[PDB]
């Protein structure tokens, strides 16, 4: 009841008691582990008034434990107050301070997030007064501007009104506020980002005039209070982009690559005290490998290890020449170099993973544990030369949390 | 009750029913996943006559199902026969054919093993007639010779007598039949393999005269039927070694690296029909990354990314120059190149991981599933440019199996 995780590179041993507070299930049973299923049925998201008070009570008891005033009158009053409001309205509302705590701790509890050392320094924009897609677009634009901070990126989340009935639902339909378009070709090949082609067509469906290149920033599709979503173009001056050059290969400019500075995940669901915020875009800054490895080099993403290795003049005949590995390291040197030379906040997968081990030490000391998904924490290149490879991580689901949710067009009852 | 695993790079979907046959537990519960604990208490190994027949019956019912003659008289007789022998002797003995099946399927069931596409082509040397450390040493030498096959490596396992009481126990004390010695220094640094220093001293304890270099092949320490283990030097002509050169950097010879051709894991436990074979060395051929990444570049292993990157003339000031990544790809190009140019069987982590996906297809088709540990199947470099990164794997514990077991010197009641 007091589990142990070891680092096999440092012989460090931490003791995890925090998992005792754990609430939701994982997908693993005693006789099967599913630690590598991408979107388990547990990580995906309609609740009633009955279940809503335990979740409200549980969340509130830890929020007052957080600000050192647990069990007091201001606590016991706030429990009655929300109890009373959940009888009266079969839902309730979070105090501005309860939102900021809740959100911060959904990030803190994200076991698949390697950059959580910064969880406390999160900026919460309370957009619960929003009512229109235009209001969303305005809130989202001020997010983009603030979090971008001219390359000196800042963590932020903008929280649109919580789900109520379920049919009046705020959603960003984008998977990220900034993503490049994806267009299929005559021969069935793909220009742009193959991940988004389904979304790119949904935008053209609703009227997007596509410039039909690679790195075309998509418009925002914003569903407000259940109504049909509406296209909005982020002002280009607000979308900061790093053109990718290499600090050796001058032909790497002619590759003509670039990425947006701001990773800002928009399509997920924030759970606080049993309340569901269906739109809650959040942003940080990139780890280099998300762009250099996954975006640029996944097979069904930009798939550039081909053209890069060509220009490197690499033994591409044999699989065992490791030409794919060689061209991958250069591509990530270029991403990190490019972002740093434009003063745009980026972190390499070595620095990010050491900070996470430093963060894990804090969380097992001043909190008793740190839920961690090794399958997701280990960078997708040079796994074992980074210190997270050798660290055992206990994965469990705490709340407040971020949950996946179905894409809106699979569920949205249209006009 | 018919779980689904998806490949997110190919959209391939397999259906796992084989996990229904699963028997032992994993360490994960509904509310915690431990898929990244190295040696869970389940994966580590005294049984009574009561429990011994279900395990005997379960194993035999699948062995006759294997050779198409399930439920027949030869089956029902063999069940009575072993039932009778487990009453009479509170243990039993495997037919030569039941050993070969059992062993092959312990390899087949090893969910952490990426090279299992070859599980059926395993050579089983039945050393259950062995009684002395000298007999062990002779059996082990014929293993080494056979599996090495002059660089054209072959899979093999040598099975010493099964555990009985528990105090008469055959054990190879080596973790592998061939490993380099590790000696600590005046300044506390380490010459050789830091992993083995504890073992290297136990050998010098029992009388090993150490040549005190790096790549000094350790002697065998062989415990036979419970008696004190005894040192034996594998004839050097039997220990094939690849000196590591690079196909560009002529200063990579002057690095002076070399590795043994034969990976041969000796310290683990083979479970067949509830029977425990405490000594069962098994060997295949290397994946390149086990040497180039883990051996050569783990921090507490040979830790050569230092000296290699120096000679590469690399930006070692900044962590974010990715100099560690750059020097790692070259080191693995050199290992693969070196082994191939000496006609010594080696596989690159790209070829090995594609074969495993091909193998996974066979196992979900002609068997209903394939237990797989993603944390261990994904190569420790260039994770996501290999197809196992994107494949969901169901991990479960089938039997016959290989289990870890405590090291003998922590348990051996000495003389
Ligand atoms: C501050 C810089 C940040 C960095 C470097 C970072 C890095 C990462 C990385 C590399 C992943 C793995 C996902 C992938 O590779 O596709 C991830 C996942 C995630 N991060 Fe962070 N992130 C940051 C900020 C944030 C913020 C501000 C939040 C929430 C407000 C957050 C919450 C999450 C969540 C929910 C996931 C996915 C967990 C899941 O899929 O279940 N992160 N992050
Ligand atoms: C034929 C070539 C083979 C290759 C390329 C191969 C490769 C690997 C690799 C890369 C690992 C991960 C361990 C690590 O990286 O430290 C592993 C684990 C393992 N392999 Fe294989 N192997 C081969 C043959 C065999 C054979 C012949 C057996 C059994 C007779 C076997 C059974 C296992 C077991 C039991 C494990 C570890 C599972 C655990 O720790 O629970 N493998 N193998
Ligand atoms: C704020 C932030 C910063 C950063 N540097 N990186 C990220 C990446 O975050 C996520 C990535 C995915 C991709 C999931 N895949 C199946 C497509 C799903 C999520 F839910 C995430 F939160 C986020
Ligand atoms: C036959 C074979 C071929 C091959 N190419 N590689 C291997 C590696 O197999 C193992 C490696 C370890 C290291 C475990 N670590 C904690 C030190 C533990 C085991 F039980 C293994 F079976 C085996
Ligand atoms: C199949 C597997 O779950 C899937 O590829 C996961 C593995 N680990 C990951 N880890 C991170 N950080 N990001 C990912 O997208 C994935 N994908
Ligand atoms: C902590 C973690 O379980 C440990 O480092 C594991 C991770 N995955 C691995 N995978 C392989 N193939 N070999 C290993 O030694 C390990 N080590
Ligand atoms: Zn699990």
């Amino acid at each position: 009841r007091f589990l142990k995780v070891k680092n096999w590179e440092t012989d460090v041993v931490l003791t995890d008691t925090l998992h005792l507070k754990s609430t939701l299930e994982t997908g693993c049973t005693e006789h099967i582990c599913m630690g590598s299923i991408m979107l388990p049925s547990q990580h995906t998201r309609v609740a009633t008034k009955d279940q809503l008070f335990p979740l409200a009570k549980e969340f509130l008891d830890q929020y007052y434990s957080s600000i050192k005033r647990f069990g007091s009158k201001a606590h016991m009053d706030r429990l009655e107050e929300v109890n009373k409001e959940i009888e009266s309205t079969s839902t309730y509302q979070l105090k501005d301070t309860e939102l900021i705590y809740g959100a911060k701790h959904a990030w803190r509890n994200a076991s698949r997030c390697v950059g959580r050392i910064q969880w406390s320094k999160l900026q919460v924009f309370d957009a619960r007064d929003c009512t229109t897609a235009h209001g969303m677009f305005n809130y989202i634009c001020n997010h983009v501007k603030y979090a971008t901070n001219k390359g000196n990126l800042r963590s932020a989340i903008t929280i649109f009104p919580q789900r109520t009935d379920g049919k009046h639902d705020f959603r960003v339909w984008n998977s990220q506020l900034i993503r490049y378009a994806g267009y299929k070709q005559p021969d069935g090949s793909t220009l742009g980002d193959p991940a988004n082609v389904q979304f790119t067509e949904i935008c053209i469906q609703q009227g997007w005039k596509a410039p039909r290149g690679r790195f075309d920033v998509l418009p925002l599709l914003l569903q407000a209070n259940g109504n049909d979503p509406e296209l909005f173009q982020i002002p280009p001056e607000l979308v900061l982009e790093v053109p990718i050059r290499h600090p050796k290969f001058d032909w790497f400019k002619d590759l003509g690559l670039k990425w947006y500075g701001l990773p800002a995940v928009s399509n997920m669901l924030l759970e606080i005290g049993g309340l569901e915020f269906s739109a809650c875009p959040f942003s940080g800054w990139y780890m280099g490998t998300e762009i250099g490895v996954r975006d640029y080099c996944d097979n069904s993403r930009y798939n550039i290890l081909e053209e890069v290795a060509k220009k490197m003049d690499l033994d591409m005949r044999k699989t065992s020449s490791l030409w794919k590995d060689q061209a991958l390291v250069e591509i990530n040197i270029a991403v990190l170099y490019s972002f740093q030379s434009d003063k745009v906040t980026i972190v390499d997968h070595h620095s990010a993973t050491e900070s996470f081990i430093k963060h894990m030490e804090n969380e097992y000391r001043c909190r008793g544990g740190c839920p961690a998904d090794w399958v997701w924490i280990v960078p997708p290149m040079s796994g074992s030369i980074t210190p997270v490879f050798h660290q055992e991580m206990l994965n469990y689901r705490l709340t407040p949390s971020f949950e996946y949710q179905p894409d809106p067009w699979n569920t949205h009852v249209w006009k």
